[PDB]
């Protein structure tokens, strides 16, 4: 089985890997999270704040029996002229993640190929096209209700707060302008994720578990559903905090 993680950046982040630049994707250029990373802050949350058995934490992450993927963007916010920002995404992000759902073992709706145009939700639209930043972007009309299908994939993912988060601040961008953004509107001050990203990772049970093991994951990890973390350096200065989410995939 698999569970299946939200994290929503509440405050500008640096995780991991502070003059030096985020982690990177070494082909795509996409920021992530490090499943190495990720498993620590887990692991010592579950520890110095759920107050876990420290002997239930090595039967589950080692001193193991689970697998912590590294977090990947799904959407990431952008300055926009109407709305006042939007939860920016795209196709090989939106592929990427359904790929990850069918690893998991699960989001049967054909995601369109996008170059020079955009869909969006109509609250972030300035007719007729979504203005990010610097580019005005060329809307096409949704006619095969993707936005709906992926408002409720958000909402099976990762719950109703979310989907409501992003509802109607939602756009659907080219590939490399989703790139170019993530890139270039980074929070800088030095360099930070910002603080309305939404990264998914995926944590898998190693196939030789019984249900007892299952069992124990299942109430360790539920522990973490809606809860409040701190990944990357510069806690002290506010940075880092994210909102994480849990689910059992069917």
């Amino acid at each position: 089985k698999a569970y299946l993680v939200g994290l929503y950046t509440l405050t500008p982040t640096h995780p991991g890997s502070v003059d030096q630049p985020i982690q990177r994707e070494r082909h795509t250029g996409f920021p992530v999270i490090w499943g190495q990373s990720l498993k620590g802050v887990l692991r010592s949350y579950l520890k110095l704040v759920e107050k876990v058995d420290e002997e239930k934490i090595n039967k589950i992450f080692g001193p193991g029996l689970i697998s912590v993927g590294d977090a990947k963007i799904l959407f990431f916010p952008v300055r926009s002229l109407k709305g006042v920002y939007a939860y920016v995404t795209s196709p090989l992000v939106l592929n990427r993640f359904k790929r990850d759902l069918e690893l998991a073992g699960v989001f049967q709706t054909e995601i369109p190929e996008l170059t020079d145009t955009a869909i969006a939700s109509e609250e972030i639209t300035v007719d007729n096209k979504v203005i990010l930043e610097e580019f005005a972007i060329l809307i096409q009309k949704d006619d095969k209700g993707i936005l709906e299908s992926v408002v409720k994939a958000i909402e099976q993912a990762f719950g109703n707060e979310m989907a409501e988060k992003i509802k109607g601040r939602i756009a659907i961008i080219p590939d490399d302008v989703f790139r170019d953004l993530v890139e270039l509107s980074t929070e800088i001050v030095e360099e930070y994720i910002p603080s309305d990203t939404l990264f998914y990772s995926l944590i898998l049970v190693t196939p030789r578990a019984k249900d007892n093991d299952m069992a124990l994951i299942k109430e360790v990890l539920g522990k973490i559903n809606g809860k409040y973390l701190q990944i990357g350096g510069n806690e002290t200065v506010g940075k880092g905090f994210v909102k994480v989410t849990l689910k059992e995939v069917t």
